[PDB]
């Protein structure tokens, strides 16, 4: 699937940026890292807080030349659905970052998030080096959601690192 | 995959009936036919003329002894969702017939009309027997939507068929 | 087989046209739709009620740039036998289309209809495009009939949206 | 296939005897020598000689204590069709043997003379010992018919060695 | 093996002409009809008289531009050895055709008519076209030998059937 | 290997408690969360920051009834060897957690952070459920080092998931 | 094929034995030594000198608790014939040993003596042991012939050394 | 293995020629009929009969145009130990024939010979044509040896039968 | 083949031990160690220096638990014939260990110092544990023998080891 | 693995010379004896006498053209830890061999020493010749340690007979 040492597999799909369908591929973002960040489905009826919490935090990815990628293996009229449901009626509202769409369950297959039985993804942050490689690889199950503090401390690290040693 | 002479593929998930999910098996519908009715995807930028005509049809359905389970390849919060988004914002409002969530495209595969490079399903409607067996299969590319007159023509003839002959 | 929105199969074999056997291939009809229109066998103790219907409506589909080809799994020699039977005798009499003979069952297979153990074709109503792929695949079991105005209704609305969408 | 001194393959099938259709198994006439006589195709140009000169003379096949299955790869409405047909209009008119239809051609098959790219059969003529195995194979090339003095001549002969030696 | 309407097998080996071993290819009779006649062993307790039959009929067959290839599985030196042995002595006698040596039981294995337990030919006569196919096949078992009006009659009717239709 | 959703795989070998080796099954732990924490190799030039950070943070796991069993692909003697080695000379000084050893880098292969090319693990963090299956990845590629407020964030959300949901 | 120190094949066929077939098999000969000895075939040009030489010395091999077999690939009917022609007319005359019949040619395959391009034997020699091992494998290629106090002196040399050693 | 009527493989190895050892090909003996001689083992508590009495008569193979290989599974110091032991202790002696060592067992191996759960070689005697083809293949299991008059006796016959025939 | 770590492989066959075949297994040595001492072959030119130097130093392994079983793969014949010769003609004299015969070269094959191309052994010391498993594995090329202070002193070692640790 | 008198397979690591990694392929000591020499692995609770034997008699070993490569599957870190260990706390101290890293335990498994369940090397000791091929094979179970002068005599002697014979 997406061994951590070894190249990310490629995504491309159409996403949801700044409220339309825009048909992403990974090589639009060459020359940064990616944050590609899994979360289960649309709609759901807990509040989608780290969804949010990443998009209103979008600042201190774009300062660390980074991209976070959210992508859901739902089709993206329902993004661009819940992207336009109002934040106080359990939708996103405001949303920074490219929804992508997994339709086909192609990306979270290749990046083995893909729980196959019920055809969603696992809620997952994967930070893929702007040689292509990925590098870092959060996989959790389906309660417990990703926290933006800790992806902006592992990203950052692999900054450092990537430029010093 | 979906033979017709031969005996109807099994569906089984979380359906959408009277606004809630129901988790509902095709063995809830013995002793009826079958009308499986595939639509594409949620949200669509076009107006759902189809599902909504069968929705407003489906006296029509429960005086021929069966049952339309209109089936999607979202996820049953996105069936949820645009049942709940109101009709005049796109959506379907008054949704009177099992929303069926196909998510791991499980259903959509076995009955040949998911379209595996894009996750979706093609415009199908499937009149099963109430032995099990298919009986009538009607399979549409994405842009021509099915009519309810030509399901209940067909319905109808294969209930007076299996009465006499 | 024949999937819909795949290439649709080639039909290649003895047709019956105007009372005589033309050896009629798929290609002669390029840049047309086609309707390929599988009936089970000749001289059945039923009226032939669909393919009469479909003859006798053959302007309704020459003026929608589409072409009905009759197919049958019987030879050719029981067609143009049975189209040279009269009307009132069970027969066809007037014939408008190409009555396809399908002895060796090879279109039959390709188009799913052919019901092996028998050796016949299930009721079927296939649109290709004119691009030559599959677009519609309307399959009866062997009791009820194919409807003509439903044909004419998906055939246009297929026309309307490959001219505009 | 069907070699000779090897057991015959079964057949069974919807014949028409006398006029009407009697769905023949080969264990009806278990007991006597089969004959089994496959003409090509139904509603030929030519006239029906072989099978006219088996049906006149099955009153040498019954003193001999064989059956005449005359087979064709047609349905058996075709068979019904042209044993009806008045014999002055290239028909059958009278038909007093088993008109075997071998429509989804598995007797055919067997019996290797299916034409498998035309799908008809070759014209053939195979006796079956009362024991069940095959004993004489005469198969032709769609010319040149069968005579009935020769297949009197063989049946016999087998009749004698099979008494005596 | 040996299909009717396919391609005849080649056949060559050691044959007996007019007294002598003469090492005869099919290529030799290019050009003509083969009637090809397997018997089934050599110096036989019943009579040989199918074979006879033949080799004093065998102006018949030089006058439909064919040639009569006795084969049997026995080796050329048998052969030559029992046309040597006077008729009244149970042997042939005068004996006009290729009395081919099928040794190696390649010819009789090709052609569908050698009992492999028993290392012997079926009472077998295969007609090949003079292009190479064959055309008819003639297969017995042990007891019934084969006629040479039913030989001439098939042959010609071949012939006239290759001249006209 | 190691999916998230299915069944931790076993991990069984010599660890270093307390300063000797105990030999530790996955089975002494049962009943609680397990925190697997592979780290590289012994003995680095870099500081052991994060697994003294992990041993001198126990307490923190032994309230969240978890385990922290930090695997290295490194043998028990160089485990116990830089246990013993003073904090001060780049080791490890008081360690208070299982310092496993993968000697034969089984448990590091089961659980995809096995660097096969170079014998060692990747740095890499796994949260077990005490029903045994798997519910967190987190993989580092070789630089950048596990935190353990990150880890004691996920383990308990884990813990209220698992209580509440 | 017929290793030495391994058991001997096992052989049946209808032999000729004092004028007439016997339809012999090897058990027949339980307690003796077997010679089996393949000549190549019936009738040759050449004089039949190594079996006229062993039939006469017959009474060499009755002596020594053994049984010559000759074997040839060719059918009883020619070893009867060629037995019954006179010894002045090239034939054998007084035969007194089984002239076993392998049209099958099973025998000399599984002796390796077949010379499957021509079906003939290999000019073998073969000493079974009364145990049904084989012990002795004397085979020439179709020139040279066999001697008879070759086989005399290794076939007692077998007798004294299964007595003492 | 080495059928007779097809070509001998070859035999390459370690010889004993008068006294000291050669490192023999086939090859060195082109042109000649060879007589590969296997005895099964060095230093037998039997008197070697047979090889001295071939080394005696080694006159009679040089006036036939042969050249007689005694081969053994042996190792060439072995062969060099026993044809230098003295003839009255159980040795060879004087031994004027190619001694060859198959040591690997590859000479034995091809022939046929190799007893290969006891690592030695049945009593045999090959003569290959000067073609390079075997023709003869005498094999005696272990008790009985080969015989010179009998060997002088093929060989020749060979040698007159290459001439004339 | 044989690793150290497992079980030794099963030796067994015909030694000599005292000047005569014994007819050895492994299982005679059972609750000893096992010293296996393959040397290449019998008769060589090269003094036997090695296993002279262990039959004379035979009593300080007759103290330490074990048997030296000297094996070659040269057969026994050749065995007793060097041991039998005289020790100032090169040979061996006095023999005190069981010189054992691989002459089917399957215990050299077990313990992988076969030669396989040459057919002989390598230079090998192996010391099997009266467990029955290996522990030593001493291979030299063909130049080098072994040393008996160098097996002494390793045997021994296994002796205490085997004892304390 | 590694046959003794095939080529020695070939080893490349990070080693420890003079107290640093050094990263040495086999390539580096071409034109030299190679003593590859497994021990087990690092910090053993057993003082480290045999390699500590081997460098302190490096001398004996530059002297006969040979460099004697450590190996153990430790990494190179706890190598480089334990040759600076001072040799009165169990280490080695001064270390003047290279201490060869296989911590992916290749050279281990390529040259049959690796005890694969717990993942470190039998106590082995190779010479490989300078022509690269292995000539010697002294492999100890685990409890027994390799001697110096063993490895000595072994290497000079392989020295003389690649010099003379």
């Amino acid at each position: 699937t997406a061994t951590v040492r070894e190249a990310a597999p490629q995504f491309s799909g159409q996403a949801v940026v700044n409220g339309a369908i825009k048909d992403i591929n990974m090589n639009d973002y060459k020359g940064k890292y990616i944050v590609l960040f899994f979360y289960p489905m649309d709609f759901t009826f807990v509040c989608p807080t780290e969804i949010i919490a990443f998009s209103d935090r979008h600042a201190d990815f774009e300062k660390l030349n980074t991209q976070v990628v959210a992508v859901s293996c739902d089709s993206v009229y329902s993004h661009l659905a819940w992207v336009n449901t109002p934040r106080k009626k359990g939708g996103l509202g405001e949303m920074h970052i490219p929804v992508l769409a997994d339709k086909s369950m192609e990306i979270a297959r290749d990046y083995g998030v893909l729980i196959e039985e019920s055809g969603i993804a696992l809620r997952g942050l994967f930070i893929i080096d702007k040689k292509g490689i990925l590098r870092h690889s959060t996989i959790n199950d389906l309660p417990v959601g990703r926290n933006v503090d800790e992806a902006l401390r592992v990203l950052e690290a692999f900054q450092y690192a990537d430029e010093n040693g």
